[PDB]
C-alpha cells in the first residue's frame, strides 16, 4: 500500500466511522465514498472528498459525476483508485464498499490523471 489521505486521514476513526455507521442505516442504497486526488495527478485538486453516491452506482457513472468535480470531459482521462487500485467500470459503488470499505463504514477512493494512483 502507498496512498495518501488528509479529509479522510485527518477525520478520526470516531468520525469517519460515525458518518458511516449511520449512513449506512439511514441509507441502505447508499454508500459513503471519501474519493480523493491520487499524488502526482495532472488533474485538478478536490476539496470535498466525501460522496454519498448509491450502491448500484457503476464505476462508469461514479467517474463522470467525479469528472466535473475535476472539469474533465468523458474523452479526459481521469482513473479511479481505491487502496491503490483500479475499479472495474462495471462495477458498483455499492460493491467497491463492501469490497474496499476500509472499516469506519466508510469507502474512500482516489482519482488521477493516469492508469497509475497519480504518482
Amino acid at each position: 500500500g502507498s496512498m495518501k489521505f488528509v479529509y479522510k486521514e485527518e477525520h478520526p476513526f470516531e468520525k469517519r466511522r460515525s458518518e458511516g455507521e449511520k449512513i449506512r442505516k439511514k441509507y441502505p442504497d447508499r454508500v459513503p465514498v471519501i474519493v480523493e486526488k491520487a499524488p502526482k495527478a495532472r488533474i485538478g485538486d478536490l476539496d470535498k472528498k466525501k460522496y454519498l453516491v448509491p450502491s448500484d452506482l457503476t464505476v462508469g457513472q461514479f467517474y463522470f459525476l467525479i469528472r466535473k468535480r475535476i472539469h474533465l470531459r468523458a474523452e479526459d482521462a481521469l482513473f479511479f483508485f481505491v487502496n491503490n487500485v483500479i475499479p472495474p467500470t462495471s462495477a458498483t459503488m455499492g460493491q467497491l464498499y463492501q469490497e474496499h470499505h476500509e472499516e469506519d463504514f466508510f469507502l474512500y477512493i482516489a482519482y488521477s490523471d493516469e492508469s497509475v494512483y497519480g504518482l
